[PDB]
């Protein structure tokens, strides 16, 4: 789908309220209440991370409005999820600016905006177990490969390629930065990645100059951004969780119509077990992630602090 003439023109003429400028720098920033400003917020973030001449303003505004039109109206993995994940990446980048190159900053902001592109509200297991065409095309990381394929297709639209002004080597480097960042958002790969990084940090062998290490660090940054709803203020973290489960329970509903027993996280009859399962996700997934990200990039400590606050909140729910 391509953005209409009206859409990209509209955000070229957008102006961000100076009250927001101070707020958007904080890790806990919730975008939720500013729906009309989401595309323009992405523009400001790109222009503050990689400068006013980062990309052609027309091309960038067309790209952004076409990415919005290709996210589906599903409960969680929607346009709103994309800007939230891109905002968290901007906050990480701003706080560690000279650790990343211009090309990495450009790639990661665009990778986050496009990372769940064209999501059907179905997990990789649903598509693989029910022999969906996408699973025959992509054996592993099924949706994550499709999201990359879709990202490349928006760049192949008339006047959308924000990267063509890069040298041929810079272009292939950015397209590989994006492919790897998007694949790292498949939570199945996260556990292995975090284990290796924890190992390299403890032993003292982690070296950001080593491209293999750099790729794993970027991957952990993408996970942290993907799950950042656990780093928001408790009321926000709570309302987002209702959206996550609205999408998980809708997948389990499709399995129940096909005579299939879903796991408890995708079963709406198992709502009571959500506080306990959220506690488990914080203990095994969220806390380790932000703990390792803070060890590597100490300015990202507020993410570990906020995640720890919501862990204490989920424990409070469980206790009564
Ligand atoms: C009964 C029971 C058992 C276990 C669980 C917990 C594992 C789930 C909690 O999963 C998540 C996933 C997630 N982000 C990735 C996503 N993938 N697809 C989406 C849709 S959200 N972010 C958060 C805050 N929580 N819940 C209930
Ligand atoms: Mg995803
Ligand atoms: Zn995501």
């Amino acid at each position: 789908s391509i953005c209409t003439s009206e859409e990209w023109q509209g955000l070229m003429q957008f102006t961000l309220p100076v009250r927001l400028c101070k707020e958007i720098e904080l890790f806990h920033f919730d975008i939720g209440p500013f729906e009309n400003m989401w595309p323009g917020i992405f523009v400001y973030m790109v222009h503050r991370s990689c400068g006013t001449s980062c990309f052609e303003l027309e091309k960038l505004c067309r790209f952004i409005m076409s990415v919005k039109k290709n996210y589906r109206r599903v409960p969680y993995h929607n346009w709103k999820h994309a800007v939230t994940v891109a905002h968290c990446m901007y906050a990480i980048l701003q706080n560690n600016h000279t650790l990343f190159t211009d090309l990495e900053r450009k790639g990661l902001l665009i990778a986050c905006l496009c990372h769940d592109l064209d999501h059907r509200g179905f997990s990789n297991s649903y598509l693989q177990k029910f022999d969906h065409p996408l699973a025959a095309l992509y054996s592993t990381s099924t949706m994550e490969q499709h999201h990359f394929s879709q990202t490349v297709s928006i760049l192949q639209l008339e006047g959308h390629n924000i990267f063509s002004t890069l040298s041929s080597s810079e272009y292939e480097q950015v397209l590989e930065i994006i492919r790897k960042a998007i694949i790292a958002t498949d939570l199945a790969l996260y556990f292995g990645n975090r284990k290796q990084l924890e190992e390299m940090y403890q032993t003292g062998s982690l070296n950001l100059n080593n491209q293999s290490h750099r790729d794993r660090v970027i991957g952990l940054m993408m996970t942290a951004c993907d799950l950042c709803s656990v780093t928001k203020l408790w009321p926000v973290t709570k309302l987002t969780a209702n959206d996550i489960y609205a999408e998980f329970w809708a997948e389990g509903d499709e399995m129940k119509k096909l005579g299939i027993q879903p796991i408890p996280m995708m079963d709406r009859d198992k709502k009571d077990e959500v506080p306990q399962g959220q506690l488990g996700f914080y203990n095994a997934v969220a806390i380790p992630c932000y703990t390792t990200l803070t060890q590597i990039l100490p300015p990202t400590e507020p993410l570990l602090k906020a995640c720890r606050d919501n862990l204490s909140q989920w424990e409070k729910v469980i206790r009564g």
